[PDB]
């Protein structure tokens, strides 16, 4: 019941409506002053700045599928206590809040720790959320694969890099796939050709940096064979971002990977914040969900009572959804209709009847039904309630059932792959603009791609425009289906954005495009400040940035870096022919990360500079030390500042956020 992989971490759940947030920690205590020691459970209120213990970690038991830790401090009933409520799951999971009362609080764990076989448990999973400063909850339980892994974009046809999320990559019942050949517990899988290296393993779970932005980081450390990665430790830092309209979607894609400290951007809708939904009913609003299928009596064998339930109707001393029967036939109400809540949290699907008749103690009874998705459950599709546990008169139930299967996606992306090659329809992407819509040859055919029509003639501010699903490779082409429909096809012809898509077939639509946004990408490289996509039809000229009298200052604890682009640094003790240069705050000691120079690298969407003069480091190697610079897209960033990206003490990468590397330019 005390499940190591879930101890020597602290869990938080939060009571979205009373603005609580409760601390957890199944193992020892929370390491916080004001709940005092030894406090498994600690409540605290964000009205109030006030910490209140409601679990100790020395008094804990377990019934069934119920851990629970018990109090001293009264409250009557009599005293304080929380319980947490254990069903199996596809991943290492998060507490959710259930209810609470002045004496009792209720949570409940879908994790893979409670299941009793250990073919559903990674060899090392972690925490995959956070609570940002509103309290909101991002999660990224959603992005973890059970099989197989993801492929990060890079531009090198010779080696890829697999990427798992919050645990290592499970490379069993698929021999075929290039995975197989990785060592086990690998979170991050180097491959070159036929060899398969560990990059990374899971470690700590994710972090909230800078108020929008998820981090996770991979580390090998005890290895040893820095083999391709002369002395470094071999490292991966994926950083997680929510879309706008000011970066959209994309696939992860590695920004950084010198010296196997590869870095990895991922704009993905799971990193938004999650939705706490409720309501007194049995149906709920992103996306729809219904229980009202399931009134079709139901029953579930207890302690040494049943139970019998009709959610939803009284299917026809009543009022009573769950009602307990000793197997002795005196009967008790364990939950009516007056006041029961139907929630969706984070995922879970849960229900509870406030009603019940008081116990010998003083409780009111009251039904807690977990709901889990079962497409093949049982009872063709309306499964069953299984009794699985009860504390202070509180009854909890889980039921499969296909009715609570209701998961879905819209992480629309605007590209697509075929193996490692990739497509990006972006350029074609009018967005809100000074720009008009495309006309091909509503009044007259208006279309966009991966986004709404403009209001510069006017359509339909959503004549039935459809404008959802990403785009697929087609017969050796793209297509795009926007569904209620129209069938576009977008065929490569490299150097040409300027052309529009063609008239072909007339409540079927079909349009055909020639266009370079259909061409596969490739890595180019420009000198001057500039480089030219020359399949894609323009170039991207950073020059605008590059300072005359250098000096981008980038503050760190202990250092301050100066960087310029294109062209070199020019500030008190820097060498004045560094394009990057790193001074220590306290000594002023200066290290010159490498000679400035012009020629930049460009691949889907990412602008890369490399200085490589650079003062040597103190081994037989030579090695000089080089700067990279990754420009990233965000059409809203303007300029933008350059950002050093934490290493270890021998990388110096910079991410760089500006409109000029956006597919608005020359
Ligand atoms: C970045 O800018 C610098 C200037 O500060 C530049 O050095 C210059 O390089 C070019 C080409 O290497 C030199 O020659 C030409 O200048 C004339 C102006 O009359 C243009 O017509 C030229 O265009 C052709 O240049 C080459 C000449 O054969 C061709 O191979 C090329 O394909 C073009 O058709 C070009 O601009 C220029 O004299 C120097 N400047 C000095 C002072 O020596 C540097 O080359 C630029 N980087 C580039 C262009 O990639």
């Amino acid at each position: 019941a005390p499940f190591p992989e879930l101890c020597s971490y602290t869990w938080e759940a939060v009571d979205t409506k009373n603005n609580v947030l409760y601390k957890i920690n199944i193992c020892g205590s929370v390491d916080i002053v004001q709940c005092g020691p030894s406090s498994a459970v600690c409540m605290h209120d964000l009205k109030t700045r006030t910490y209140h213990s409601v679990g100790d970690s020395v008094l804990r038991s377990a019934t069934r599928s119920l851990l629970e830790f018990n109090t001293t401090v009264s409250c009557d009933n009599h005293r304080v206590q929380s319980s947490i409520a254990f069903l199996c799951g596809k991943t290492l999971g998060t507490p959710e809040f259930v209810t609470a009362t002045e004496c009792v609080h209720y949570f409940e764990w879908r994790t893979t720790a409670a299941c009793k076989k250990d073919i559903f448990k990674a060899n090392k999973e972690v925490p995959c959320y956070v609570f940002d400063e509103e309290l909101r909850k991002h999660d990224l339980n959603p992005l973890i694969k059970l099989s197989g892994a993801y492929l990060v974009d890079d531009s090198d046809p010779d080696t890829s890099l697999f990427i798992n999320v919050c645990r290592d990559i499970d490379t069993l019942r698929d021999p075929g796939s290039q995975l197989r050949a990785c060592p086990p517990g690998t979170a991050a899988c180097l491959v070159r050709g036929h060899q398969a290296f560990d990059v990374g393993q899971p470690r700590d779970g994710l972090k909230l940096v800078r108020k929008d932005r998820l981090v996770l980081s991979y580390v090998r450390e005890e290895a040893g064979k820095l083999d391709f990665c002369d002395g470094h430790s071999p490292a991966v830092t994926i950083t997680f971002v929510c879309p706008s309209e000011r970066r959209e979607g994309t696939i992860p894609k590695l920004t950084a990977k010198s010296n196997c400290r590869y870095e990895i951007e991922w704009i993905t809708e799971y990193a938004c914040h999650r939705d706490y939904l409720e309501s007194k009913t049995c149906s709920l609003s992103d996306v729809s969900i219904d229980l009202t299928p399931l009134a079709q009596s139901y029953i579930s064998d207890g302690k040494e009572y049943l139970f019998y339930l009709n959610v939803c109707g009284e299917t026809e001393k009543k009022q009573a959804a769950v009602c307990q029967v000793k197997k002795t036939s005196q009967v008790k109400a364990a939950g009516r209709y007056h006041n029961q809540t139907l929630r969706y949290s984070d995922g879970d699907l849960t229900l509870i009847y406030f009603g019940g008749d008081e116990c010998s103690s003083g409780f009111q009874r009251m039904s807690v039904i977990n709901f889990e998705c079962n497409k093949t459950a049982g009872n063709d599709g309306k499964g069953t309630p299984v009794f699985t546990g009860e504390v202070d008169c509180t009854y909890f139930f889980t039921w499969d059932t296909e009715y609570a299967c209701v998961k879905e996606k819209e992480d629309l992306l605007c590209g697509a792959t075929d193996g490692k090659k990739r497509y990006d329809l972006s350029a074609l992407v009018r967005h809100a603009e000074p720009e008009q819509n495309w006309e091909a040859v509503k009044k007259h055919f208006f279309i966009n791609i991966c986004h709404r029509v403009l209001q510069e003639g006017k359509a339909r501010g959503c004549n039935l425009g459809k404008f959802i699903s990403s785009p697929m490779k087609e017969k050796g082409n793209i297509q795009l289906s926007y569904s209620d429909k129209t069938n576009i096809t977008l065929v490569c012809k490299p150097g040409d954005l300027e052309s529009a898509p063609v008239l072909r077939t007339s409540c079927f639509y079909e349009f055909e495009w020639h266009t370079a946004a259909a061409c596969v990408l490739s890595k180019t490289e420009g000198e001057n400040c500039t480089v030219f996509d020359s399949q894609a039809g323009f170039s991207f000229d950073l020059s605008p940035l590059t300072k005359k009298n250098g000096a981008y200052k980038v503050e760190t604890k202990k250092y301050d870096f100066y960087i310029n682009v294109c062209g070199p640094v020019s500030v008190s003790p820097c060498q004045p022919d560094s394009g990057a240069c790193q001074v220590a705050k306290s000594d002023e000691k200066t290290w010159n990360l490498g000679l400035s120079n012009a020629k930049l690298s460009y691949y889907d969407g990412m602008i890369q500079l490399n200085y490589r003069g650079g003062t040597p480091y103190n081994n037989e190697r030579h090695t000089p030390r080089a700067t990279l610079i990754t420009f990233l897209c965000d059409r809203d960033a303007g300029v933008g500042f350059p950002e050093y990206q934490e290493e270890d003490n021998s990388t110096y990468n910079f991410r760089w956020y500006t409109s000029y590397a956006c597919p608005e330019e020359a």
